[PDB]
């Protein structure tokens, strides 16, 4: 259970998220994609995607992008009550596309890095362990989904 204080560091670094959704779930990707290509192949439609810059230039990637970070968002502003968010999430991930559990810890890597690129001043140390704290609970009860759903992790 995260406290208050800790959510409202959470939210206030995704009010910055939110200036720019866009920009934001493009970095996050790339950044995702390029530290563990094994994630890209996971995606029919962007696997032939070669460098970063035809990354960029993918306008379905940077749609892609917004569509990730607006269901993140929308998970994180219930404040840990996400149990109908989770729900198709966990199916689609589980069911639909087979992300294993280790999948979600490295694009949890990713977002904590982008986020530590793009906003050093306002994401210091209690910051990031807010932010991290709160991706944890997520792939805790995204897990704990998984079971209940036949997968497991
Ligand atoms: C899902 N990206």
């Amino acid at each position: 259970v995260l406290s208050e204080g800790e959510w409202q560091l959470v939210l206030h670094v995704w009010a910055k998220v939110e200036a720019d959704v866009a920009g934001h779930g493009q970095d996050i990707l790339i950044r995702l994609f390029k530290s563990h290509p094994e994630t890209l192949e996971k995606f029919d439609r962007f696997k032939h995607l070669k460098t970063e810059a035809e990354m960029k230039a993918s306008e379905d990637l940077k749609k892609h992008g917004v569509t990730v970070l607006t269901a993140l968002g929308a998970i994180l502003k219930k404040k840990g009550h996400h149990e109908a968010e989770l729900k198709p999430l966990a199916q689609s991930h589980a069911t639909k596309h087979k992300i294993p559990i280790k999948y979600l810890e490295f694009i949890s890597e990713a977002i904590i890095h982008v986020l530590h690129s793009r906003h050093p001043g306002d994401f210091g140390a209690d910051a990031q362990g807010a932010m991290n704290k709160a991706l944890e609970l997520f792939r805790k009860d995204i897990a704990a989904k998984y079971k209940e759903l036949g997968y497991q992790g």
